[PDB]
RNA sequence: GGGUGUCGACGGAUAGACACCC
RNA sequence: GGGUGUCGACGGAUAGACACCC
């Protein structure tokens, strides 16, 4: 776990082809946008676990 | 860009090998934590420029 | 046009949808 | 004990630090 904290509008970024930037928040909401090229994946958690259970939208 | 929507407390992945928690917020701030094996790299923006340019905190 | 909360979405979009208030 | 904003940090920690108000 490696924390860190970012104001809204400012970004963050993983490995060595993705980049992550907090759009904002709302509430308790958080918009996250992600940016990194079809050669890797990116889901919320409660998709991630179907991407790897059997599929349900290969196309 | 992908962008998503997390409620604080939940969570979204990337790859097969990182998680992504929205910890929560505080003003604009947003604490983010990152779950990821040391064989690859994570950082802020204003750090992952430096770890592409030169370094000798590493080992 | 602006503010606030909620929602929906394997979506790759600086994205949307709804309600309330000015 | 609670609320709010800000700060610091190549830090791998559900992490810290400060100020204001009750």
């Amino acid at each position: 776990m490696l924390i860190l904290t970012r104001k809204v509008g400012e970004s963050i970024n993983i490995g060595d082809d993705i980049t992550i930037t907090i759009l904002g928040v709302s509430g308790q909401q958080v918009r996250i946008g992600i940016n990194a090229p079809k050669d890797v994946a990116v889901h919320r958690e409660e998709i991630y676990q179907r991407i790897q259970a059997g599929l349900t939208a290969p196309d």
